[PDB]
């Protein structure tokens, strides 16, 4: 008999597992435990902090949230309104001096006219086709093309995506982007260019990633196993046991791992299965922070994303995240000095100046066809953001941040479906439900709600036999509101 | 206080009810007791017998794993079962066509083939530049089929099951299955002259041996607790206080509820909660009644019957929608062939010889008429004019012998896919769900598409495990969600019962 | 045997009866003699004069040089012409808008341009699918403009000309190019905010005389002993079954092959024919009011060099508007010519009966009247001159020195639904009897019913009666228009190869 | 001042010369003369005899008249009831041991169901396609198929046409088949598959006794037929013709009904030499075979050979036309050979009646042709498609090979063809005809003929050149206004 022995054993403690941790420990029926190899739970949706005191999320925020157990779970977590901000859903996109509003193609009548006629044009060709179309798009790039047409594909969709998912539109799918006909509006963005014409919340302190300590601290702490002590090494899918890095092994009945699913096969000795995750692709991503003396830009004022489809910066998303909380960087009183100006040149004054202070992320992706410089990527960031004027010249830099994570994005490559419906189920037949951003790679499902829900779906599917509608039916639970599953729904009712 | 109080309290043992039975019994939670006021379960869904013998439904394919768990429980033994193939024919110009219809025109004349073709390829080219749903159910009739085959079998066909135009009533209920003909298949087969129908070895469904398909449900409850049921005049509800959420029985005992699950018509529940917004609305809904028919023949089945299983009418010499061989479906839906009988009628209306009873063997047909407000039935006659009915569609000869009749009528039958009815049905069920009542079934919610047994059932799980494990109520909301997948997760042992050991 | 005998018989001088009469008297085989009730050649196409020195008309554009080659003929010099751009202007909401509509949209409050381009989307999906022709006049302007478009243009201004709705109308007559929208080019002048007309793109126009004056130079290259003009002229009687036209004087002139350029209403009745009186009255044609104003000034530059305007809306009775004093010098007086005003643009009275000086300049109204939309003759000038100012066209203090108006009983032909049904009955009728009746209204097909068309349908039934050659314009306008027709020249070979 | 001298010089008496011919002697107003090198007039439409009594047709013969000029010329040539014979206008596809009806289309009933099935199945797929079509075809391949689909496609008119023209589909154009757009008429092939008019020929003389007859109407002395009236240099600049014996003809207009490659390489005119030879053409042998008996157990029509099983793409029973195209039946003759290739047993002549044959096979510099053998092919073939019984006796064969067969309708041909007319247009030469002006598409009789007598109409009349430039005009329309009596000459 082996060292410890549950029912459902969850691996790894960012949302995903927490989700599964969450509806175990709601649900109070089979044993359980969570292992996580970090002390601190959350995953890549965490938050570090710089020597100097800015935080910076490495994982994005949530700005629309499909399910009211997601809801449930943050109000249990941080239930005082003063544990919130709330910011107005809008992001940018930066194209040719501009700052274009989104959705892109509704606010073209920012460009030059010349250029809107291109695009207008090439969107009548993509509506006369769509009138006669009868085939689904196979690629990306057909999807944009179909939507958009030539013009504004090549203003933002082509490039962008490419910055993004670091391989070309034409080799990656296009399923994830839902069910909606790949047709343009044309009257809509004709209309205004014609007349030249909603929130989220955020944590109000900790970064992102103290949603995600907040919520371990409801689950029982004898029940959770995070850091050193918790790292798992050995996967014996035949003995259905577990090994960790200290040598403990755990015993369980069914098994929900949220690691990459890369590193399960690696784990487990399963040369079928290393064979088969190494056909998956994926990104990697720089996260850049950069901390800067003064109030932020007049132009660049709200709680937004901006996106960078231009060859001028290397980085495809920034936002200004000094925007999305006061505790995001130091207090004005903070006395720091100056590390360098936005344009490389050392500062007058190594003194200790006063603030206030502001905060910029950037992020860049890395793969085989796209490689990266790592020992210029921050300054290279820094010049892009002197070039998209969000930085003068003589900005004063006062912090850097600079991550890179392995395991980025899951890339929606073409052959991504065919490999994953080979690696899925034969795990599902070992009893392991690998499950997450990159425990089943489908990023369409992989940011922080979906990926929450990925493991509470999957553990209400080992007990209560419900269906896994996340998992495999993005676009039916992204085209509804999901009210039914609660954090206190009738079994605990009736106790 | 009341009589009794449980947790989640379910009117009515027809499938739905079971369903949220089987479903409140597997996780053995929150207490519950299940109420009818008829003494023997299975609803519409059960069967009768004639004095002579002859058993009569009022036909299976399954959905979800976990009907499969409930009837492989209630009737275990491969002798509890017969399985068929699914064979069906249209009856259209003398001919019995295979079905589906399109793809077996080759039986009718050359002309009219020539005009069915025609049609269809007006629609085929048609559906190449279409940007639009079909917005009536007769839209995605001649959509599907071109006018020359919407006229010979959909759409007055339709009109006798439904006794309402195709025009007047709703398409979602079919699919989003884009209506469009495969023209190069109806063309095909034309050619060809070649008569194929839609089954074969594994398009198969399965029978009770015995008791009928009402002998499902009478297996499926003999599994729950007894205790917690309360069938019979003992059990049929008279009142359902919304607001101090308890109801009413016949014999006068009161059930307190914390939730209700009512498989009853929601007209009926409407009228049983003294609700006069509620019941203003229900009369809303459209509905047609059902006459059953059953005719017991003497004889060995006819060579001309052969293994037909159930068989289509659009036409106007009959007054019945659609028949059933049910005799082919077991051997034990009629009397052993030892079985003495005397003939009551010939088909064509004359006396028998002797009023000796002979022996069999014995065959029997089963019918369905439908009444409405714009399609009445004469009570009187039907049963008559069913028989002649069966002499002109070439089921009878005139000759043959009747040693049994049945006729039912049944008042709430199918619940009409009209226009109106989703309009009527998002103010109702709303409603009854902010008084914490979820009414499901085939008139418990009124959606025809999900309103045979498998759907049913499950539309009483689904409710009870929306109730206790937030579920989504998929069957209820997205039949053709459930209707395009294998529903394989639930099962009647799933993890929260293994690891209860 | 009768008074005078020819082999063809050309009734009426007008630019068809010209056109077979330059014809004849070019192959110079057959004998023949051309007959007018007018002592005056030229028809409809002529022009008038008031008391005080206006001209005015009732514009070309060649497809044939054969017609070139006879106006070359008849008026050799360059000063007897003068060359001007094709412009043209659509008065909608207060502003001139360049032709053609569609493309000047960006003129228009930015709300109302929504709906046009919305209408032309729709336009443009429908006819990326469409399988069918369109089967009415109107069908045709949707389909190539979208409802939006429609409206505020082709539909309300063809109603003011036509005198029936666009409903009525077949729309063969427009051509075989497909109707469908240039989305592209709307939008794009929209989004760029620009204006441009189809105008070294010009047209020529008679330095004097006005348009009746080419007619007289082209009729004066015939034999003058081949005519008969004026009262002498006028025909009363044709006797289809003895091939014989008697005169008002009760000459007599016999004929082998005949063609009239009379409309064919009148032939009917002329021909005793009570068949084809039945039918000719089946046929729907409109009236034509010209109004005429002359006012003194220097041409306003509101007007500017434009030529001829189209107005769709209720605030002025006419259809068409034409700057006649931009075409020439010598359609109006000059400046040194003392005359009295007649009354301002407003209506009221001139301060002085004294007789000023100019310049002046001139404009050319046209109105329609039909059963369907009819005109009060009593006050259809002040009408005009009211509806110049609410145009802008002229303001309220600008002196009115002339003013003109004539009304012509058959105007315009109408392309209904049903004519092409009547006309394929009268047509063959009058061939069996020898008679080619060709014109505007002798074979009443609007669109070869402009002055170069019919000039050629008078040469084409010459060409059928003596070589052969097929009738190409009356039967084939599409084929006709969309080519250049360089073989048929007023010295053909066979002139030539006799000299 | 040279030896003749003329207004019109028509060189050339095939169709289209004669054309020419017939309109200036009605007009009689410039004067005029018409040269041919070949005694005989017709041209290619020319009736030649085998020494054993058989007559075949050079190039074919006309089954439908477009214009009502062209049937009287033929009226006056033969203007008794019993110089023409009256027959229906039909030909047949040999497809899978079938004669298909025309057009084959309409008739694939006669094809096995299976077959029947994918030829509905591929005009399905046309008949969507065309429903949201928005181009027209490029090619004469692309044509086929939006048409037919490509189960018939394949079957008949992408084979037959390659062993017609021995070019692809895909190299040729397709304007010259009309403005009739590509589109299937489903309806009616299905509905045939589901259920399951005349032209007049000559009596005598074969095809070519018309153009004797017609030619015979001119005056005698402006002609000049035969070795005295070949061309051979061409003076474009000086208006002059010089014939083989040194005669020089000056002109003031030339309408050259010779092959246009042919014209250029008598002008000396080096840039026209290279146009002309940028021209694809294909050469045609024609094979007529006499045989003993009566006909096999049909009617006077064309047959199509899409198959592999024939070297020839066209047959005729050039017997059924008129029983004096070959020997009264008590002629005597010895069998030649059989058709299985075997000499006979004796050279006894014996009686008849007999019947005839005549096939056409196609070379080209992509399709070359055994000149020694391309006979006993095309005799096996007749075996092959059941038209003779192995053991049929054969008593007369006949085979010429005709360089300037069929102009071929090219990709290329309009972009070449609108440099060269253009060109000798200026120079006063109206170049017309099957190879004059090279557009098969009005390359049939009497198009051709109609060719010469509107550019006469062009020179004299001013007329429009319509057959020329508009062929989907004037075959759309019946052409009654030009005929042989005008009224020009009824006013003299
Ligand atoms: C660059 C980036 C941008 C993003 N942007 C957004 C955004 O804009 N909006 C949004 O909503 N979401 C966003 N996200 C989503 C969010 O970061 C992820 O969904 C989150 O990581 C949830 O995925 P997960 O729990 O499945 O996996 P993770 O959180 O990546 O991993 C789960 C845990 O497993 C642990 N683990 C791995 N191997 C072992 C082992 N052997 N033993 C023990 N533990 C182990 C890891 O240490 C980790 O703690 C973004 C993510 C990234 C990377």
């Amino acid at each position: 008999h082996p060292d410890i022995s549950v029912d459902v054993l969850v691996i790894g403690a960012g949302p995903t597992g927490l989700g599964a941790a969450k509806r175990l420990n709601q649900i109070d029926g089979p044993s359980w435990m969570i292992v996580d190899s970090n002390e601190t739970p959350g995953g890549l949706a965490s938050t570090d902090v710089t020597p100097e005191g800015f935080l910076y999320d490495v994982g994005g925020h949530v700005i629309f949230s499909h399910y009211k157990y997601f809801d449930d779970c943050l109000d249990e977590a941080l239930p005082k309104e003063d544990d919130w901000y709330t910011h107005q859903r809008i992001s940018y996109v930066r194209c040719q001096g501009q700052w274009v509003p989104y959705p892109f193609q509704n606010n073209i009548s920012m460009l030059p006219k010349e250029e809107q006629v291109k695009c207008i044009d090439g969107m009548i060709d993509a509506a006369l086709e769509a009138r006669v179309a009868n085939t689904k798009p196979k690629t990306f790039d057909e999807w944009i093309v179909r939507m958009m047409g030539t013009g504004i594909a090549d203003l933002f969709m082509r490039p962008y995506n490419f910055k993004v998912w670091a391989v070309p539109t034409t080799k990656m799918q296009c399923a994830w982007l839902g069910e909606r006909v790949a047709a343009p509006n044309l009257k809509a963005v004709t209309t205004n260019v014609i007349l030249g014409k909603a929130t989220f919340r955020f944590p109000a302190r900790g970064g992102t990633g103290g949603i995600w300590i907040a919520v371990a601290n409801t689950l029982p702490k004898e029940k959770t196993r995070f850091g050193e002590k918790g790292k798992v090494t050995k996967v014996n899918a035949n003995n259905k046991t577990v090994t960790l890095q200290d040598g403990t092994t755990i015993g369980y009945k069914k098994l929900v791992s949220t690691m990459a699913v890369d590193f399960l096969a690696e784990a487990m000795n399963d040369q079928e299965l290393v064979g088969l995750t190494k056909q998956l692709f994926y990104s990697s991503t720089h996260v850049i922070g950069v901390g800067v003396r003064g109030s932020r830009p007049e132009r660049i004022g709200d709680k937004c994303w901006l996106y960078f489809p231009e060859d001028n910066c290397p980085f495809y998303r920034a936002t200004i995240f000094s925007n999305y909380s006061p505790y995001n960087q130091p207090e004005a009183s903070a006395a720091l000095p100056t590390m360098q100006l936005a344009d490389g040149s050392r500062p007058q004054s190594t003194e200790a100046k006063e603030g206030p202070y502001w905060s910029i992320m950037l992020e860049v992706s890395e793969s085989s066809m796209k490689p990266v410089n790592q020992e210029t990527i921050l300054a290279d960031c820094i010049q892009g953001l002197v070039n998209t004027e969000m930085l003068k010249p003589t900005d004063e830099i006062v912090s850097t941040y600079h991550r890179r994570f392995d395991h980025g994005y899951p890339t929606p490559t073409l052959e991504r479906e065919g490999t994953l419906t080979q690696i899925l189920p034969k795990l599902q037949d070992k009893d392991i439900w690998s499950r997450g951003r990159f425990g089943s790679w489908r990023y369409e499902v992989g940011n922080q709600d979906h990926s929450f829900m990925l493991g509470v779906e999957a553990v209400d599917n080992i007990v209560n036999g419900a269906v896994e509608l996340t998992l495999n039916y993005p676009d039916f639970v992204n085209g509804r509101q999901n009210t039914e599953r609660r954090l206190v729904d009738g079994a605990q009712v009736f106790a």
